[PDB]
DNA sequence: CAAGGCACATGACAACGGTGTTCAGTGCCGCGTTGCCCGATACCCCCTACCCGTAGTTGACTGGCATCCGGGCGCCGGGTCGCC
């Protein structure tokens, strides 16, 4: 990386290649706005529906939880949880609570 | 002419009429919370073409590789040699 870069002075091949680990502020703030808007639309729905979808898709922890995995803290059945998840997906699929999330993809 | 005797109706007397109520029970027929029964997918098993580490190869075969310049200036600073 300390090669002359073909230039006798003031240059180094080590100062011409961009990295990839660096966080792009644009993408980061877009993600933050996505998180806030999704949390807002999530609060718009019922608090119970909100909580169950959040725990299923893991919106507070990195790893999502399985259906029956939610039926221990909340004390519900593996098929009840599936049913409320299904009707949550049905409601969120409504064009009402989709537009604000369309551009986010 | 006054008193005593018989009709019809009359102050109460309950019990039917008929309807809408008090409990009360149990459903009737609309909305909800959890039983099925499976089906798939993560976790053990064996071996094997290849990757990676180590062991030898008995004519002899005994000192490399250098650098090499047109700064240029200028100073500091000390070391080495000279003076004596």
């Amino acid at each position: 990386l300390h090669t002359p870069l073909g230039e006798d002075g003031d240059s180094e091949f080590g100062d011409l290649i961009e990295d990839s680990e660096a966080v792009v502020p644009a993408d980061a703030v877009s993600f933050t706005l996505l998180q806030e808007q999704l949390h807002s639309v999530l609060d718009t729905l019922s608090e119970r529906e909100a909580g169950v979808v959040s725990m299923r898709f893991g919106l507070t922890d990195g790893q999502p939880k399985t259906l029956d995995e939610i039926g221990k803290v909340y004390g519900v059945t593996r098929e009840r949880i599936r049913q409320i998840e299904s009707k949550t997906m049905s409601k969120l699929r409504h064009p009402s609570r989709s537009q604000v999330l369309r551009d986010y993809l």
